[PDB]
């Protein structure tokens, strides 16, 4: 019954059958209790601080062709852009002036920058006394090594799906094995490492979602980014169903229960499929928010999926808006870089 699943989650009996049953029960009472449990674990382990990561999406050029993504190379109905190094550095400086304590640099897999222009940008931003997170895709070990020597602190590389068959179908340039090898290299090089997955991919099953949770737990990732699949009209998956908000929220809540000391964002995709979805997610296990800091006129050209919020407002609105959010939630802004603070247990 739901009570018995909750009890097993509370005593840390994280078996495959317990996770499947949590994801399969659709009862409102059960779901609300699950969300309350995750919220309480979050508060006890990571407290009330919500860490702000300012994201600059500096290029929408990509060499890969992932079937879900609006930036895929085969999409000709997109104006491509690249920010200059100076633009990136100065836009980072503006975010630090606005109180950001981590800068995230994200792009398509755009060969132009790689590896040396990224290194040069990283060194300049590190002088500002903030954490730097990279989210640039799959590259050789040597590139990751260079970026770590340049001063990068963290790397986000969602595993997308832990089903190797599904992974290869959706990401035909590469494989799950390659994705995992990148994540293991990043861990070995001393990055704080983020993984995570989409929920509601075409062909993805409940057992696949269980395998995503067990994967995350196995590798003890420092950050876990989860959101729904949202179909993009200029992709092969244009006519597929969007991922379910509630199911995706349950994946966030279980991630917190499994990895109680991790850093878990309330992703912009969650706020795209449901109005107020980030705020809900911050009350169901999440403790990080990533306001968009990409400048106009580029911001509106980086749409992995459609409907992305934060496009019509001034490009400096997002940091103040998340600071208001944090206050109205009865939470506090992060006081330091918000690195992982491990609580060793049994
Ligand atoms: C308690 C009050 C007033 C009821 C009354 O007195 N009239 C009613 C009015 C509108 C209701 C919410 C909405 O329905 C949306 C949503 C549906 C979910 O299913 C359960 C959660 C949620 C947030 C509802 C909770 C609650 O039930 C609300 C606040
Ligand atoms: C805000 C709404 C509706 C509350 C409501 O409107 N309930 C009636 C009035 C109650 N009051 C005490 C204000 C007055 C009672 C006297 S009265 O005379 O009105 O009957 C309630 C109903 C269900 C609640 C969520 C669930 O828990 C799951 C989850 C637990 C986490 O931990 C925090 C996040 C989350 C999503 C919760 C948020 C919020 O909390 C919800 C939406
Ligand atoms: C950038 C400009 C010009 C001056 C400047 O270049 N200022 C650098 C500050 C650098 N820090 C953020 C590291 C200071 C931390 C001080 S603190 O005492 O908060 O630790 C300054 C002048 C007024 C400042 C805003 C207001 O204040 C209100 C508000 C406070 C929140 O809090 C952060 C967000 C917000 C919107 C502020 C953003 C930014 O900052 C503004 C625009
Ligand atoms: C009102 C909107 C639909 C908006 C629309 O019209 N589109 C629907 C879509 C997703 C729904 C929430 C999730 O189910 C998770 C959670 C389950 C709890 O039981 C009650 C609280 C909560 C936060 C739900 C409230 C509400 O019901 C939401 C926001
Ligand atoms: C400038 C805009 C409008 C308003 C809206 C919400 C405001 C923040 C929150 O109040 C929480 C917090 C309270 C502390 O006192 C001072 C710092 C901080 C971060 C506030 C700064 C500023 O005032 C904000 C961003
Ligand atoms: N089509 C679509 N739907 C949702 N999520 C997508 C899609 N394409 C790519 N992605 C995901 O974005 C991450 C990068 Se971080 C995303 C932000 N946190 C956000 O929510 O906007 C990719 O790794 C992929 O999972
Ligand atoms: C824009 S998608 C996120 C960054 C990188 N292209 C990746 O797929 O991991
Ligand atoms: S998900 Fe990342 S690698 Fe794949 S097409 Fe989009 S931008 Fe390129
Ligand atoms: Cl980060
Ligand atoms: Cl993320």
């Amino acid at each position: 019954t739901g009570r018995e699943i909750l009890e097993k989650l509370e005593r840390r009996e994280f078996t495959r059958e317990v996770l499947k049953e949590a994801l399969s029960i659709n009862d409102r009472g059960f779901n609300e209790a699950l969300f309350k449990l995750a919220d309480e674990i979050r508060r006890k382990y990571v407290g009330d601080e919500v860490h702000i990561r300012a994201i600059i999406e500096f290029s929408n050029v990509c060499r890969k062709n992932c079937l879900y993504c609006g930036l895929r190379r085969d999409n000709k109905n997109l104006k491509r852009y690249r920010m200059t190094p100076e633009e990136i550095v100065e836009r980072a400086r503006l975010a630090v002036q606005f109180g950001a304590k981590t800068i995230v640099l994200q792009s398509g897999e755009d060969p132009y920058x790689m590896p040396d222009v990224i290194s040069d940008i990283v060194k300049e931003i590190k002088k500002m006394g903030v954490a730097v997170t990279l989210s640039l895709g799959e590259w050789p070990r040597e590139y990751y090594e260079k970026w770590k020597e340049a001063g990068a602190d963290r790397y986000l590389l969602r595993h997308e799906t832990a089903n190797p068959v599904l992974h290869r179908k959706l990401r035909p340039d590469t494989s799950f094995e390659n994705r995992l090898n990148c994540l293991l290299t990043l861990k070995e090089l001393g990055y704080e490492t983020g993984a995570g997955s989409m929920v509601g991919l075409p062909g993805q099953t409940i057992d696949d979602l269980v395998d995503d949770l067990l994967f995350l737990k196995e590798h003890d990732f420092d950050m876990v980014g989860i959101g729904p699949f949202i179909p993009h009209p200029d992709t092969p998956l244009a006519n597929e169903k969007k991922g379910d908000f509630t199911l995706t929220l349950k994946m966030v809540a279980l991630t917190r229960i499994l990895l109680p000391d991790s850093n878990i964002p309330a992703t912009t995709a969650m706020g795209t499929i449901v109005p107020g979805g980030r705020e809900i997610t911050l009350r169901c296990g999440a403790n990080v928010i990533m306001p968009n800091w990409t400048p106009s006129p580029y911001r509106q050209l980086y749409q992995l999926y459609p409907g992305k919020i934060s496009v019509f407002e001034k490009d400096t609105a997002s940091i103040p808006s998340v600071m208001k959010m944090i206050e109205l939630l009865g939470r506090k802004p992060g006081r330091d870089w918000g690195g992982r603070k491990r609580v060793f247990e049994t």
